[PDB]
């Protein structure tokens, strides 16, 4: 989108940044007066004022100041200094807007003639650059596009000075053609490599010393930010006169910037009432056009649209902003939220209405006092869940809130909102049945939304042969034919796609618009594509006029970025045309008809099928061109097509505001071309009624001359014969009437309505419609992976950290689902510390390192470790506490689990030591019965377990209570003890061993240190010595 | 019940060519079981079906037994023989 | 067996299960050694048909973030003395936030630079000993025992509530084994 930058901005970016032999003047050498600023400052860091004179104008993207008297020419600093007063921060009107003063730019006084008054224009066309050079410039510089000498600079081609002063310089001054060619040459490397698209110097002053550019007005592409982003820097986008910023639409650019959906808002009238809530770019236009339409345009508040399938956090958060907007003021009527919108081809009405309805609940208060009225109407994937949480949150917030769906015709909303009805070479054929394409990118539903389509339509094959991805290897992946399941090629390269898929003519490129330019590009390489499909939005102009100048060459016919694509009922569908299957079968698009449309808007396309299907026999075929500058390809392009296929009858055309493409057509039906039945409706009424120069959603949707308005454009198509409604409302009433016009003479012969096939139901939706029941073969009770944050048990991962626990905490929460004591969880760290590792002698360990010898890997070397962990290693906790525990539990005293203990040949489990006895303790030991001591509240089984150490102690003095049986009585203690559990859960978490997880989960950081180490020190492969094994083989078996 | 009238439409998440459990006979890679046995193929046979889905040469599967039988064991002085005897000497 | 269970369920963990720590610690400290400002590493990252390790979300974005990326984060902010790779891998996700919401820093990616940053500032290591620690895999270690907890939590969760043998429906495998081999 060409956005206007301020005065001071381009001779600031053209001083930096042009190159030319020429030594340019006045480098940097301006000021800026605000009335939000000092004066003493501006005279210290621009000293040059009084060195020189001075000249003053508001910088405010305001043209004709000469003329209206804002520009005081010849005046010294005091002089400029009581200019500014009377004008300063007053009130001006210049046209039709009327507005203050916030901006005026001081720059020196040149002294110059008449003589030496030029000017010089370069503006971006579909062609090239136009670049006018006149001799007579300035105020007298008169009609420029029929005195000034005009040359077509061709898309990559270079401005050659010879060219210059030939065509552009025939009545210059000799003296000074050679350095003037020099900086035209400049210039034009400074509007193409900055990517201008409107450079006009008016008067350029070139005397002796050098050049001056006294005015400039410049657009620059906004939507090559990516590209010139050192080079602009902060660059800042003034409004038009009369227009004032806000931060919240400053907000909503970043948003937009932020992704490749797309996020417009424009605040026109914050005093008004009406706000909406439209998708789409040319639904937002017709809403507004109907808004106007009734006598709501002084009331209408702000133009917004949110498109390219916007996620919910995005239009929650421009639902926030806009709701944050309609709260400030109140208004003794009411206010109006309009959230309306096409049938929406891919948007998911359910995600985007959910975040619209997270922030109506977020500003419930504020609109149920200022008595706001919803009105909803949206058609698309998912609308049903959409008008369904729209309608709960209109009851439970106590918002009146109206929702309604298809049936409606997308105007009766605006109405009755305000009080008006009661409230309810290139080839002709691009596809074809047998036509195969290749899809760039991983878009898995839209594929399937194309089978289902190709299934539904009777095909033979599938219309998708091969996707490409270049962030993945080649492989196979599943889709649907029907109910059968078949698999799709995903190829890396475009290179392998094309050599296996000859047959593919057509490429529907999903590239973001950072990345289509070089894949369309990389296509063109390849003569089998015909067609090829830009869906991206944001796509630089200049990229875009590169990518049509190689189509042409190649013959390459391609639907212009920004667009969701288009449908040929029965044989062939463009991405996400269309919506889903239930509306594919909704507007009977699975077989052909008799009416043909092209349409700048992809929303506005599925309102001219549904509106098509319900009125006519039915869609031929439906292209959308996108929203862009410069489409891939025009409405002409498309309407000849048309015209020479005899399956079509009648054509509608749905043009928007801005460019002379429909006197095209006008000249076409003209001169005889066009002889089939042309109904054309342009949206875009509302910009006649506005008092601004709002720029729409849509980046071509601009009105540069006058020409060019929508109400033009239908007034000649109905002097050109063009069936042309009154609005957009008799749209369906006037393609109506010639749909019966057209079939009582017999031109038109509908066709037996023979039923689609039948698609079975996806799981997924009749899951959530609850229509089917399938059990769950899982059940999960220690974490919660799914929803906005994770959940340990019960808890969300946040307050599990501002409650600081630690490794107990997580551990209690994760294995007992439990909230444990300070003391249970530090514990259990400290058990988990004391069981981290014991040399490597160990099973475990001494299997780790032969597994980390073997380089294998650090998850096998540690499973192989762990895998040794059992009865005769490691055990010892479990087997000691469920020991401990019976005894306990059966009521026998120390002394004689002792005598049955020896009596049944068995040994104590955590009784012994090698070395350790007393006087010389574990010192592992002691430590965690000294905090067992100190916090514990009860230990019966460890005073149980002392006692018996008490008894085997006085038998032989290594017999003590090892780490692993102390361990094991604690934590029984521990279990049994603390409130968290009863005795049943206790006992139950013994028996099914939680302790082999303690010891397992304490040696894991040891075996992992232990391989760590192995792969640090470099070891080599080990070979046990064959002294150390004794073979005893048998003599011979 | 909606799936044996084919009313709803459910993904399968897994892929498999070696071995058809369901059915009246075990399938190995398209061959019945009996048909397996029938044909005298042994442990190199279901090894090149499980594995290649392939029916294999005579000589193939047999030469896949011997490189079976020379790989059998080494002695226990290497990695994995000595990591099996200390994990089994643990008992577990 | 609860070993059994365990083991199974950690054998799993490797490239494209539990190796995002390690593969987004490695790619972020090749790239800052490598002197290539973010946005070239985010345009060498493309041109090479790979996806920046431990950058990208499934739901949360912005203005909704990780809540464990965030925690992680304001520690090592209010903590580490220094962190240059955690500010170049800021600075990469704010670019790839520049092209679609959901490409943050992941918790992976965040944890995989800060544990570069604490190895390799801190005065314990030389950068020899941290680049040495990173290359044998100290994360991989890291995040198998953080993970070996959520498992053995899942093994008692279902040795508690009892549950039966699992056998895989046959509706959810596709079977296309050739006609006769
Ligand atoms: C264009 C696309 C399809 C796909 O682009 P996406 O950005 O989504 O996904 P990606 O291709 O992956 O690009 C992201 C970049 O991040 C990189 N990346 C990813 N992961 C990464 C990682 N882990 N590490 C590093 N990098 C990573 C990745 O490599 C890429 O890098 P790059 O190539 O340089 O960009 C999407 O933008 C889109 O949908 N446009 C819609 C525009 C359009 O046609 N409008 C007209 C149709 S009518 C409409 O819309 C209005 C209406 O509402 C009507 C109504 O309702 O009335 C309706 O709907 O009909
Ligand atoms: C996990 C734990 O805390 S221990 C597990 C708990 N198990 C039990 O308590 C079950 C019942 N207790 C017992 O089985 C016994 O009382 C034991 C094993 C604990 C007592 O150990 P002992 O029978 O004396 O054998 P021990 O392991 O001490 O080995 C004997 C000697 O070899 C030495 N030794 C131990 N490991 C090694 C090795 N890798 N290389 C060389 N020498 C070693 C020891 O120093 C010890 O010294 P000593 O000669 O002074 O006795
Ligand atoms: C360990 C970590 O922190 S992740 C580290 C991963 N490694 C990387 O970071 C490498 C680079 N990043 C990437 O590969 C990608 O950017 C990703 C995978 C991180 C981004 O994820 P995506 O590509 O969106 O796939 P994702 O995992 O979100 O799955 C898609 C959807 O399935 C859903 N989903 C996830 N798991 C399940 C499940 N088990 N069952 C059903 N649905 C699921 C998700 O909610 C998600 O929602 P969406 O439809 O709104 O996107
Ligand atoms: N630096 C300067 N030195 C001398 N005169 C200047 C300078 N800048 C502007 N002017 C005067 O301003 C007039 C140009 O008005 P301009 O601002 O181009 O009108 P508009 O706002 O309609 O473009 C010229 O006639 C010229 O005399
Ligand atoms: O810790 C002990 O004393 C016994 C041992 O070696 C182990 O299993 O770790
Ligand atoms: O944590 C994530 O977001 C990715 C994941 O599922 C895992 O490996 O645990």
């Amino acid at each position: 989108s060409a956005k206007a930058i301020s005065e001071q901005t381009g001779k600031e970016l053209l001083y930096k940044f042009i190159c030319t032999t020429s030594a340019i003047q006045n480098r940097f050498k301006y000021a800026r007066v605000t009335p939000d600023t000092d004066w003493a400052r501006l005279l210290q860091d621009h000293p040059w004022l009084l060195s020189q004179n001075l000249v003053v104008k508001p910088d405010q993207l305001i043209k004709r100041r000469g003329k209206l008297g804002l520009v005081g020419v010849n005046l010294t600093l005091d002089g400029v200094k009581s200019w500014l007063k009377p004008r300063l921060g007053q009130e001006a009107t210049v046209g039709k807007a009327t507005g203050f003063l916030k901006n005026f730019l001081i720059e020196p006084f040149v002294p110059h003639s008449q003589a030496e008054e030029f000017y010089v224009c370069i503006y971006a066309t579909r062609e090239g650059d136009y670049v006018l050079f006149h001799h007579e410039g300035g105020v007298d510089v008169g009609d420029v596009d029929a005195k000034a000498q005009k040359l077509l600079v061709g898309v990559d081609e270079k401005l050659n000075p010879e060219d210059i002063k030939k065509h552009l310089l025939v009545h210059a001054p000799e003296d000074k053609k050679e350095i003037l060619a020099s900086f035209i040459s400049g210039l034009f490397n400074f509007y193409e490599d900055l990517y201008f698209t409107y450079l006009e110097i008016n008067p350029l002053v070139v005397t002796k010393d050098g050049v001056y550019v006294l005015d400039l007005a410049a657009k620059v592409d906004a939507t090559a930010d990516y590209i010139c982003k050192v080079k602009w820097g902060d660059i800042e986008f003034p409004p038009p006169f009369g227009r004032e910023a806000y931060p919240e639409e400053a907000y909503i650019a970043d948003l937009d910037a932020k992704s490749g959906a797309s996020l417009k808002l424009t605040l026109l009238n914050p005093k008004g009432r009406i706000w909406t809530m439209v998708a789409g770019g040319g639904a937002s236009v017709v809403y507004s056009d109907t808004i106007c339409d009734l006598g709501g345009v002084n009331e209408l508040a702000n133009y917004g649209e949110y498109s390219g399938a916007p996620s919910e956090q995005q239009t929650y958060d421009y639902a926030k902003t806009i709701l944050s907007l309609m709260t400030r003021e109140k208004h003794p009527d009411g206010k109006i939220l309009i959230i309306g919108g096409s049938i929406a081809n891919f948007t998911n009405v359910a995600a985007t209405f959910k975040g619209i309805v997270r922030a109506i609940r977020d500003y419930q208060g504020p609109l149920k006092e200022h008595e706001v009225t919803i009105f909803v109407r949206r058609g698309g994937p998912n609308y049903q869940e959409g008008l369904r949480v729209m309608g709960e949150v209109g009851k439970t917030t106590g918002i009146p809130i109206h929702v309604f769906g298809t049936e409606t015709h997308m105007t009766a909303i605006v109405g009755m909102a305000l009080g008006h009805r009661p409230i309810p070479g290139k080839s002709t054929t691009l596809f074809s049945r047998h036509t195969k394409a290749i899809v760039w990118g991983m878009q898995t539903r839209a594929v399937q939304g194309m089978l289902d389509f190709d299934y539904v339509c009777s095909r033979d094959e599938p219309s998708v042969a091969a996707m490409v991805y270049p962030f993945t290897g080649d492989h196979k992946q599943k889709f649907y034919w029907g109910h059968k399941e078949i698999l799709i090629p995903v190829f890396k390269n475009m290179a392998d796609a094309m050599r296996k898929h000859p047959e593919v003519d057509v490429l529907i490129n999903f590239a973001s618009l950072r990345s289509a330019y070089d894949s369309t590009m990389e296509t063109m390489n390849y003569a089998q594509i015909r067609t090829i499909a830009i869906i991206a939005e944001g796509i630089p102009e200049a990229l875009t006029r590169k990518l049509i100048k190689k189509a042409d060459q190649k013959g390459v016919t391609i639907i212009g970025p920004a667009t969701v694509g288009g449908i040929k009922p029965g044989c062939f569908k463009i991405g996400n045309t269309g919506g889903m299957l239930d509306n594919i079968l909704a507007s009977k698009l699975y077989r052909p008809g008799s009416v043909a449309y092209v349409s700048r808007s992809g929303g506005m396309s599925n309102e001219l099928n549904n509106i098509i299907s319900r009125t006519t026999d039915g869609v031929y075929e439906g292209v959308a061109i996108g929203g862009d500058r410069y489409p891939g390809s025009t409405f002409m392009d498309h309407v000849l097509r048309y015209q020479d296929t005899p399956g079509v009858k009648m054509i509608v055309v749905l043009g928007e505001i801005g460019g002379t493409e429909e006197y095209k057509i006008c000249r076409g039906i003209k001169e005889g071309r066009l002889t089939k039945p042309i109904v054309c409706w342009c949206i875009g009424t509302c910009a006649t009624m506005f008092s601004s120069e709002v720029q729409f959603g849509h980046a071509g949707a601009c009105a540069n001359q006058a020409s060019e308005t929508a109400v033009a454009k239908n007034q000649a198509l109905k002097e050109a014969g063009v069936f042309v409604p009154r609005s957009f409302d008799e749209l369906g009433e006037i393609i109506q009437s010639v749909y019966e016009d057209l079939v009582a003479n017999g031109v038109i012969v509908p066709a037996q309505e023979v039923p689609p096939p039948t698609v079975p139901m996806d799981y997924s939706w009749a899951r959530e419609l609850g229509l089917i029941r399938k059990p769950a073969s899982f059940m999960t009770s220690i974490c919660d992976e799914r929803g906005q944050e994770l959940i340990y048990a019960g808890m969300p991962i946040t307050e599990v950290f501002k409650e600081e626990m630690g490794i107990g905490g997580v551990l209690g929460l994760l294995w007992f689902q439990k909230r444990l004591p300070k003391y249970s969880c530090q514990f259990i760290e400290m058990c988990l510390m004391v069981t981290a590792d014991h040399g490597p002698a160990v099973s475990g360990a001494h299997n780790t390192i032969i597994c980390a010898r073997a380089g294998k890997d650090l998850v096998s070397s540690l499973t192989s470790g762990l895998l040794t962990i059992g009865d005769r290693f490691g055990g010892a906790l479990d087997a000691a506490a469920k020991m401990f525990s019976k005894a306990f539990d059966s009521g026998i005293i120390p002394m004689e689990f002792v005598n049955k203990m020896k009596k049944e040949g068995k040994l104590i489990m955590g009784i012994g030591h090698r070395v350790k006895s007393i006087n010389n303790p574990d010192m592992r030991v002691q430590i965690l019965k000294d905090y067992v001591r100190q916090h514990f509240p009860a230990t019966p089984l460890l005073d149980y377990a002392l006692e018996v150490e008490k008894i085997t102690t006085s038998k032989k003095p290594n017999l003590i209570l090892n780490v692993a049986g102390l361990i094991g009585v604690a934590f029984v203690d521990m279990l049994r003890n603390c409130g968290s559990f009863t005795r049943e859960e206790a006992d139950e978490y013994i028996d099914i061993g939680a302790l082999n997880g303690i010891f397992v989960l304490g040696r894991s950081m040891g075996f992992i240190g232990h391989y760590l180490d192995q792969k640090r020190l470099k070891q080599g492969l080990y070979r046990h010595p064959w002294d150390d094994i004794s073979y005893v083989l048998p003599e011979h078996m």
